[PDB]
């Protein structure tokens, strides 16, 4: 019996707020790649707990990665503003999406989705329920190892 490694894929561009992001950056550690829009109430619930969970572990190997589906840039900037997101944020583009399209099967089709990165490098799992505070950072605890 095997076991097939998952590898994530490789992703760059610029953040809603200007700044540059690559994955690159992201060797080593753990991370969640979140699908989201601004106007989703489900992911209006759940950013706040995103940014709480990001500020106990952003210093300690892990950080969420937010990408903005169905969105326009001057509402994803202020939401970004008003709920204080402290993690790289961008707009999809549909290279952006077709990245991480193949690992669940019909693509992406609801949010938010998001995609579970361990410290290896593999992706290990799709979150498309919602979860909790104290949820993201059991998740974050295992992925980290």
């Amino acid at each position: 019996a095997d076991a097939r490694p998952t590898p994530a894929p490789s992703f760059s561009g610029v953040t809603v707020d200007g700044k540059p992001f690559s994955s690159a950056s992201l060797k080593g550690k753990a991370y969640i790649v979140n699908f989201f829009a601004t106007w989703c109430p489900p992911c209006r619930s759940e950013i706040p707990d995103m940014v709480q969970v990001q500020k106990t572990w952003a210093s300690r190997g892990f950080t969420f990665v937010g990408i903005a589906v169905n969105e326009q840039l001057p509402n994803v900037k202020n939401y970004m503003k008003t709920q204080g997101i402290i993690y790289p944020v961008m707009m999809a583009t549909p290279e952006l999406i077709r990245a991480f399209n193949g690992y669940i099967d019909g693509g992406i089709t609801g949010i938010p989705t998001s995609f579970v990165i361990d410290a290896s490098g593999n992706v290990s799992g799709v979150i498309v329920g919602p979860r909790s505070k104290a949820d993201f950072d059991r998740i974050v605890k295992m992925a980290l190892g």
